[PDB]
């Protein structure tokens, strides 16, 4: 459990864009079923809120997490688990993320060295997660996902035990892209509820056990 507070622009607090920029849910309640639409954007995915985020090609941007107050604990730290970023074209405000229409720009999972998660990472580093706008990328409105997975009930999945399973905490914000850029269009066409599924050993995870290695669900990250 936990979800977005505000999103950062080249250290810059946008301040509280809880429902302003953040298509922000009611709790910070999880996903788990892979077939529900809010697998996408969240269970107000579908609902436009009224401000962009202002950025520009290549400007790098932290997401602020927290789970009850800002700058508290994040997440509970059992939830341990991976931490990707993704980007669609912003197709017309009621679009819900669903449909092949996305691009993974960024992952952490499991670095073995340490034998941290990036779930780890973010909690060090007080719910504030940093990523870049590819300086390539074509001006206009997008939709930037970013979604944390638990993994502490992996290891049995939702369809076979409900009471269990992965744990989704995706939370999707409305991105208007200035400056130059360029031609690239994110072009990876990834669709959630077609795309992830019980089968994949990045979703059915063992994470109690003697592992060196994660299986990050999904593409690999989207080049120009
Ligand atoms: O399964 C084999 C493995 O189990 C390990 O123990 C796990 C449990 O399996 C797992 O169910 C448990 O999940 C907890 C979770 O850690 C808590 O953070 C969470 O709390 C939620 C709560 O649901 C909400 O009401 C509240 O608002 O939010 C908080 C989070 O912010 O509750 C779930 C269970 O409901 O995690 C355990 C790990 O500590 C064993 O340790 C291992 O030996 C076994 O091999
Ligand atoms: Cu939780």
């Amino acid at each position: 459990h936990t979800r977005m507070f505000s999103v950062w622009v080249n250290g810059v607090d946008q301040g509280d864009g809880q429902n302003v920029y953040i298509r922000t849910p009611p709790n910070t309640d999880p996903i788990k079923d892979l077939a529900s639409p809010a697998l996408a954007c969240n269970v107000k995915g579908g609902e436009p809120v009224p401000q962009f985020v202002s950025a520009s090609a290549g400007d790098k941007l932290t997401f602020e997490w927290y789970r009850v107050k800002r700058g508290d604990d994040i997440i509970d730290p059992s939830h341990s688990g991976p931490i990707t970023t993704w980007i669609a074209a912003f197709t017309s405000p009621t679009m819900d993320g669903t449909g092949p229409v996305w691009s993974k720009i960024h992952e952490e999972g499991y670095d073995a060295s340490t034998k941290s998660w990036a779930v780890d990472k973010l909690i060090a580093n007080k719910g504030m997660w940093d990523f870049t706008l590819p300086s390539q990328l074509k001006p206009g409105k997008y939709m930037l996902r970013q979604e944390i997975v638990a993994h502490h009930e992996s290891d049995a999945t939702f369809d076979k035990n409900p009471k269990r399973g992965a744990q989704f905490y995706p939370s999707c914000v409305q991105v208007d892209v200035k400056g130059v850029g360029g031609d690239a269009v994110p072009d990876q066409a990834f669709d959630f509820n077609k795309g992830y599924k019980y089968s994949d050993p990045g979703i059915a995870f063992d994470m109690y056990t003697d592992f060196d290695s994660y299986p990050i669900p999904g593409p690999p990250v989207w080049d120009a």
